[PDB]
Parts: structure tokens; C-alpha cells; sequence
């Protein structure tokens, strides 16, 4: 199956030339960079990506993807991108995308050993566990699934609040602003789920507040 | 600018309309789930989508991007979606993928207190130390930016070969085959960096070859 | 200050000699390696060895210590430490050791901005929210941190629980077991928090059932 | 054997006990918290505690322990630990201390899937790949190993300094100053590598410098 990838550089040709034949500025206006307005963190099992979502432009977004759209405290990739986009690019808003379907959320309710996996998914376990009560009450497995996959939104959304980043920003400036929103492949349109940011703030204040 | 985040929303629903113009089982093909044939690691900040860039299906392309498309080998993040690609969805192609304006690279060149970013952007002096010789020869910074930027890829595409999963699956399988790519924002190419699999693959094995 | 340093030589040597003085073979016994019988994770702010606290002979512990005994899932450093003892050198206890008087949980109380440490002890703050109603019913403060502390214990506890290491020896061996201590630099006395090891290990495993 | 541990509260007693009757203020003198002068990485299958071995003081170190103590980049839990060491704690000297008969250093040599291991174990096939010629030029295996030890030592001393928290520090007041030292349990004796700390950070400040 040799030919394969090198077929992948024939439709990178074609996508350029076409892009050009769509506008002639496409490449020029790319190399020009304005700062994004926002971070998207999404998950990488998840089919569509963000630009074509949400009608971004190229560079509108800067964009982490890991399995299940997880913000960890003691993960330095997502931890050092939260900074970075909220420090020095100044981003205005910080979207968590979950997505319903999602294999990593499946993948961590399945008991089994899945090796490296593990530790991750034990993240999406320990979502479950803060909402055990709501989430038990839900008879049908995939509505559980459905509303697991959104409270994982809320809950990594809670996660990027605590950074002393996003804290010092939004003090100082206003922004920026934490979107928590949920993509369905079944009829391709974004949901919101309202996620409200400023009581979350509010909660986790009560024992850091800072200036 | 409370308004410019709405104007997401009615986007998505355009996009999804027209993509159903384009196409009646669009959102049909996308429910119904083939595993992705390849792993793409690529970086934050770049601009245009894998998918894009390549002509990749939906749902083809496994997506991990993080600043300048590192493979840490203490960053559980990446660690573990290489392990689920490769052992669990069988992935055929892990493609770390570069690109040339990176700013993470060019950041991680700048002698500054970035808090956070620190040990973050500490892996791609780690590649500069490592080509030392190579890359102080070159007297356009420019020039030798570039050649950070590609290096950079070699070695994360070295530190994926390292893996258990990548070289037990290899092993038995023949696959996933490894490449190392950068894309170019001033003519929308893509470039491959040729990476000689086989060879890295023999000079990780002289202390670490297991069955 | 030159020479403060060339001291820890002498003060080696001395320690050395006096170890033979007080026991020909001590080092004779030490190079036979029984592997050790406890995993202990316990604070670098701690003050004294466990293996004083505890009486335990040399070698019979394998050490872990770090700001605040945190047992953090994605921290490969103190996963992979765990999965090694437990998996590898069959340890019979794993014992998680708090003490009163703690700097960091102290500074996770302290709602400042600490760099590097703010995700670090991010963890803290989340142990707190997790026993919020019982915490802030408590109105004096050094007894709210003292409760902070052992709660934390019991937390990290939990923790060690989860993993996939530790219930499958456990299913099959009925080792190792958990305990959650805690030392008190006033009296000298370690206590046991009795920590419930097999209803913690009942209630993880409403969603995490292994075999 | 239920005992066992019950057995451990005992000996803790004891050892409180024989500390006042071997000093009346041991306790007192525990609880005024001077801070430590000394960070202390070192191997969590070390045998004997730092204290003992160097004579130093209770509460004059302050401790990390890790499998083949490695100060990995991506490893928030060394790093905050060091950041926390440097900047808040004043400590005047930073030691990363190795040991012969290292475990984790001869499991990592071993070409076997060590599951979360794995990636763990793997900067330290990376030390020996940085040094391939010299280590590989040694006959003997043991000697070998021995000199992998010290190499570790070596390169863990090198990461201590790649951090902005040394750097900034060391410029500033002078301080603290690096040691690589190496534990022997065949005869009990610390033996310094003679790391050469100011010619280390002249190398790192090569594309690193920082005010
Ligand atoms: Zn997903
Ligand atoms: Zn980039
Ligand atoms: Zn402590
Ligand atoms: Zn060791």
C-alpha cells in the first residue's frame, strides 16, 4: 500500500492551486499574522476541525486537541497552552469543544486495563464521580453518555477558570471569556451549554482570590 | 463585543447546510465511524487544518496539536494518544507534521522568563544543543530558524519511534510508518523531510529491542 | 561559604565509621537486596525520615516524597513509582503520609500567584472544594488546615486506589494495602487516619470493575 | 499478618521516646522552622535517607525522591519542586544525588514493556544515548552500569540548571550551587562527580541567557 501517502502530496498541490483560483491573496493574507482570538481546546477523536465548525478564519484559532478535551492541572502541554494564548497572544476567547460520540469518554467508562491510557481517562472517571447521583438517575446508557460528555465540557471549563492566567486576565481586562460548547456529528451543529462564567469564578474565588 | 461569539453559532448553522447542499449524506458518512488511518502531531499554531492541508477525510486524520508538535516523553497527553492510535485504533501513519513561522519555536529561542512555557519550550533548545555544531554554522537566523523548525520534527519523530506501542506494532505489523512533514504558510506546501524510519528505528534498538 | 559543603564529607565518614562501630555488617546486609515491603509517599517539607519515624530497616522502604504527598494522576513520576512497586518489587503496604504543619498545603491556602507551583498545588484547593460544607464549618484555622491535611491523606489515598496496579494485585494477592498516616513534628507520633481501604476500593469501583 | 503494622506504631513510639531521653528539646527544636539550606534529589530505591548519610540536621534538607532521580522537563512535580526550592525557600544548594546498584537505571537498561515504565525509564536510555562512544567503549558491564550512574548524575545536574529559577538566582546572590554526588552501599561513602557547575551554565547560556 506504498502509494497511499505520496498521494497525499498530490491533493496538497491541488488544495493550494484551488485555494489560490479561490483567492489569489489566500497565501498572502496567511502569512500576515494577527494574533488569534481564540484558544480552542477539542478533542482529537473528534471528526470536523474547529475552522470548518465554526466559519473561523486561518490563524483565528490556536488550537489544542488531546483525547476528550481534558484541561489537567498536572499537565504542562495544555497548562503551558492555556498560558501562553491567555499571556502573550491575548486571546479574547477560551472555547472547550466536547463532542457527543466521543471514544474517550466511551473508552474511560469501559473497566478494563488500557495501559497509558489509563491515568488519562481516569480524568473523565473522576467527572463521573463528581455527578454520580445525577448521572445514576439517568436510566438509558447512551442519554448518560450524551449528558457525561457534557458535564466533562462544564467541568474541564471549571479546570481553565482556576489558572492564575485566565483569573489575572479577566480581572485586568475583561477577558478572556470561557465558552463551553458541545459538537453533534449526527446533524453537524454546535451546541451551547451555557456555561456560566462568572459563578464559577465566584466559586472557586472563595479560597483564591487574586489580584 | 458581546455579539461577535453569536455569530459563531449562525456559522455553524450555514456551514452545515451548505455541506448538506454539497453533499445529502454528509453528516450520514460522518455517524458512521471507520477508524483513522493516521495520528497527525502537529502544531498550535499553525493556521490551516490537517485535514485541509492534505485532503483527508473526516474522521481520517487522529489529531494531537500542541505548541511546536512536541513528543515529551514525560507529557502523558501525547503519550497516551500515541498509545490509543497505535494499539488501539491501528492507526497506519503517525505524521509529525511542523511548519515553518512556528512561534513556538521562535519563542522557545527567545531568552526570556515565560513562567509556565519554560520547561515547555526547554525540549526545542534541547533539539538546538543536540544539532549545536549544524545549526550555529548557519549564519542567516532565518535559515537556521528553518532548520530548528525541521530538526525539530526529526527529533520528535525519533522520540515517537521510542515508543513501546510504535515498535511492537512495527514489529509484528509493518505498521504505522512514521513521517516527519512541514508545512510552508508562503505557498501552502507541504514538504516531506524524508525521515529514514528504518535507520532510527535500528540506532533506538542497540539498548532497546524488545520482541 | 566555601567550605560549609566539604564538611558533608567529613560528617559521611564519620557517619560511616560509626555504623561499622555500631554493626560489622551494615553494609554487608545493606548490598543483599531484599526487595523493600512498603511504598512510602511522603512530603519533601516533611523533617524526618520515615524510616526513623517508623523504625523501618534500611531498604525496606521505597520513597517517594513531594510538596504535599499529592498522588496526582497525571503525574508520571509518582504513577510510575506506584505501577514499579506495586507490579515489580511486590510491595505489601503502600502507606501515604501527611504531617501537620505543612508548607504546601499552607501555600495552596495562600491565594497568590506562585508560577510553576500554582498548578502544583492547584490539587490542594481541590481536595479543599471537595470537603467545602465540612471545611468552612470549622472556624478556627489552624484546625481548619490540620483537618485540611488529614483530608488531603485520605484523598491521595483514594488516589492510589484508582489505579489499575493496585486492584488487580489486589484481586488477586489481597496486597498491597493502604494506610493513611499522618506525622506530628510536636510530639514525634505518627496516627493512623484508618483510612476504610476496602469501601474507598468499593465505591471506585461502581464505574472501574477490573479483573 | 495482620501485626506487622500495629508494629510500626510501637516503633514509632520507641523512637520518640529514645530522641527525648537522647535530647529533651529534639521536638521543641523540630517545630521552629528554620529553612532548609539543602534541595536534595535523589532515588526512591536508595536505601539510606540523605540525613544519615550526610550528618545533615532535621529539616536542613528538603527532599524529592524519584525512580533514578531524574529532573525531567515535562515533570511538574520536580520542577514545581525546584521552583519552590530556589525561589521561596532560599535553599543555598541544590544536590542530585545517584547511587550505585540503581535499580531504576538497570531496569531501564533492560529491552522489556514496563508498561507506565516506560516512558519513565526512557531519559535515561537517553542519558546513554548522549554519551553512546564512551559507554559503549567500556568492556565490562558493571563498570558500564557504574559509569551510566554517574553520567545520569551528571545530565540531571545539567537539567537543575537549564531552569530560569537557578538561572535568575545564580545571578543575582551567587547561589545555589549545584552538586552531582553519588551514594556507595558497599562501603557507605558519598563520592562527588566534581560537576562542574559554572562551565555547565555557560554551555545552557549559549542560546539561554536570561537577566
Ligand atoms: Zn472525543
Ligand atoms: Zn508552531
Ligand atoms: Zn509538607
Ligand atoms: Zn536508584
Amino acid at each position: 500500500l506504498q502509494e497511499t501517502h505520496d498521494k497525499v502530496f498530490e491533493n496538497n498541490k491541488s488544495w493550494a492551486t484551488e485555494q489560490v483560483a479561490k483567492d489569489p491573496d489566500f497565501f498572502k493574507k496567511l502569512a500576515a499574522g494577527q494574533n488569534p482570538e481564540y484558544l480552542w481546546i477539542g478533542c482529537s477523536d473528534s471528526r470536523i476541525p474547529a475552522e470548518q465548525i465554526t466559519g473561523l478564519q486561518p490563524g483565528d484559532a490556536f488550537v489544542h486537541r488531546n483525547i476528550a478535551n481534558l484541561v489537567c492541572n498536572t499537565d504542562l502541554n495544555v497548562m503551558s497552552v492555556i498560558e501562553y494564548a491567555v499571556k502573550h497572544l491575548k486571546v479574547k476567547h477560551i472555547v472547550v469543544c466536547g463532542h457527543y460520540g466521543c471514544g474517550g469518554v466511551k473508552a474511560a467508562m469501559t473497566p478494563k486495563d488500557l495501559g497509558l491510557m489509563n491515568p488519562w481517562l481516569r480524568n473523565i472517571r473522576d467527572v463521573y464521580r463528581l455527578h454520580e447521583k445525577e448521572l445514576d438517575a439517568i436510566a438509558d446508557e447512551e442519554a448518560r453518555y450524551e449528558r457525561l460528555v457534557e458535564l466533562n465540557v462544564y467541568e474541564q471549563c471549571r479546570n481553565v477558570v482556576k489558572t492564575a492566567a485566565l483569573q489575572q486576565s479577566y480581572a485586568e481586562n475583561g477577558f478572556p471569556v470561557i465558552h463551553g460548547w458541545v459538537f453533534n456529528f449526527r446533524d453537524g451543529l454546535l451546541k451551547d451549554l451555557n456555561v456560566d462564567f462568572e459563578t464559577i469564578l465566584k466559586d472557586i474565588q472563595k479560597i483564591y482570590n487574586l489580584t
